[PDB]
């Protein structure tokens, strides 16, 4: 499965777990602070992820700044 | 499954995911705040995506802002 | 499966999909308005799609303008 | 599965598609009007496909201009 | 399965179906006008296609005029 | 499957299939006008082809001439 | 299945495996000290791996420094 | 399966193919005439061809001339 | 699966093993000494592995050192 | 499966095939005169080649001559 | 499976095999004199491979000089 | 199955078989004379393939000399 590389570039950066399913809620909020890194997959239980706060993100599609 | 990358440039950015099925209707609405990043695949439950707002969006096909 | 990138050019666009099967006949007619992008794709329900307005269509073979 | 891509560069442009099997008739005939594009696969229904009319079209292969 | 793409350069191109099989004969012939292009895969009921008339050809292995 | 294109470069070109299987004989000649094309599949009866004549080949593995 | 390369920068780096499934917890933590490496799979039990601390890492998307 | 094309440079030239198996003996000699051309494949019956006289032979790996 | 080149550039480089399933624990500990290789893959019990000292290591993603 | 291309450079260029199994020995000895050609795979029976004589040779790695 | 090259620069170099599975210890030590060459698997019995003493070795991510 | 290509650049080069399994021995020398080729795969009896003597070699990973 596909994933993506998250790292904050300031304090209080939300990655945030969308559940797969026909039922589409929050299920896992992971802070990061400045600096720090998610690499995350898409997975049985997550089909989008959302990202809150400044963050450079990479994926297969390329980069977001 | 493919994804898209979808990153809000103004506040309200609305990512709707469309019912895979002989039916279509729109069954979430994902809002995102400017800065803001969707990473959503295409799944069992979504086989159309639709992008309202300013947004700044990346699939396999290339760019598309 | 394939999908294809549709970005409404002006108000109006309609991206119509055909059913699969022996039987062709538009079973949905999403309606862009301007700046609106569909991400769609070829689904068991849908194996053929049909885009009428101005619009901007990326899919694996290239630009459509 | 394969798929073309075909934008009317005149009104009254016909794709027509030609069914799969021992048996080869036309199937549907799809309209198009100047600007309007299809996005149509080969199917378990449709092993070829035919352009009537003036037409801008993408496949596999390249174009056809 | 692969396909062809034929371009009519004049009226009356003949398209041409052999059988797949022990024996070969022709199961189809389609017809085309100046401009006219028809975009036709091998099957289960075609393992060879014949063109008659002046045609502007795209394959796999490039372009045959 | 692998399939050829020949076009020939005179009248009376001959395009022949040699049986697949444990004997070898010749179950199809395919007669070729000038300026007429062949696109011509390998299959479960066909394993070898034979051209005879003026003509221009295209293979995967290059052109012929 | 993919992988990633953590170089710590500097000591006290620490690389969090959480869980796969629909619960999200820290599993291990594995403390890097300065110039070590972790080459991490993802796998059965982890899904997603946080980097805390000054790292260089590699992944198929590409670095993160 | 891959094939070999040979078209032959002088008259006379003999394409053979070798049983495949445990016994090794030639089940087919196809004669080629200056300029005429052979595209055979590698097949459950022939797992290595022989080619004697002036030819000219492409395979994946390159061509011979 | 994948593997990993790791060659030690100083005495008692140690190359860990890291378990793989629910629990993490290292299970092997092999020791290089200056210029020696250990070309190590991924395994059914080996999910991430800990270089310790200095050493020159290779993988699919590139150089570490 | 993989072949090579043997063209021999002088007359009696043996192409030995080497038994596949827990025992080696040569099963087939096949020679070729000067400008012949031999095209042969790696097969249920033979899983090493020897060739003696100089020759020509293709394979997959390239050339050998 | 993949496999490593391994060439000796000196006398005396030990290419040395380590079990696969949840036991890791050496099964195998092979000797390779200057210029000898050792060309290995990865295998059900072998997922690492130590090398001591001066060598030239090639694996899909590289050299080691 | 991978395979190696050897050229001996003496007489008396050696290309020895190690068995696949738990064990590892010699099943088989192949001696070749300056300039003899042989061509041989990785398979079920042959996992590993030492060569003593001057040679060229060839390898999906490069030359070996
Ligand atoms: N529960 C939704 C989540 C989702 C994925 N992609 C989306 C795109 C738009 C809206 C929701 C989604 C699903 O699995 O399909
Ligand atoms: N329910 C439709 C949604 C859809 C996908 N692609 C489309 C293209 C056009 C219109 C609707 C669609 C389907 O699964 O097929
Ligand atoms: N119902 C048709 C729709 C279609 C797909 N491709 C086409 C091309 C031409 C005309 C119709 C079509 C089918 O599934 O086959
Ligand atoms: N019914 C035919 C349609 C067709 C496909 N490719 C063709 C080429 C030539 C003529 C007819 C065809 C078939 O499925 O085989
Ligand atoms: N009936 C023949 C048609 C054919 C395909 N390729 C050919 C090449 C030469 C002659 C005939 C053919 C077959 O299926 O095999
Ligand atoms: N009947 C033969 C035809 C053939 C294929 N490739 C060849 C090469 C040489 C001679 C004959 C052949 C076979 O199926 O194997
Ligand atoms: N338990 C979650 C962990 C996870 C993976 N990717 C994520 C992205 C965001 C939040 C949590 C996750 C899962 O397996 O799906
Ligand atoms: N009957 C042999 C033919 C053959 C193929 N490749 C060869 C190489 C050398 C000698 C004989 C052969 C086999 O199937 O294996
Ligand atoms: N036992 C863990 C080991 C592991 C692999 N990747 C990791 C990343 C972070 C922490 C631990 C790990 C597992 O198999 O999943
Ligand atoms: N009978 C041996 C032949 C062989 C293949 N590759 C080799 C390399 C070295 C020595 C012998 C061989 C086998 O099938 O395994
Ligand atoms: N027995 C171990 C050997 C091994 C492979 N890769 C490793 C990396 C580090 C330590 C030991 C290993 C295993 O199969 O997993
Ligand atoms: N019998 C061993 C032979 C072997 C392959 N690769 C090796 C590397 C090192 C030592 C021995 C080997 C095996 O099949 O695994």
């Amino acid at each position: 499965s596909d994933f993506v590389v998250i790292k904050a570039l300031e304090d209080g950066v939300n990655v945030i777990g969308l559940t797969r399913g026909a039922d589409t809620r929050f299920h896992h909020s992971e802070k990061l602070d400045k600096g720090e890194v998610l690499i995350a997959q898409f997975t049985e239980h997550t089909s989008a992820i959302k990202v809150r706060g400044k963050a450079y993100i990479q994926t297969r599609h390329g980069v977001i700044e």
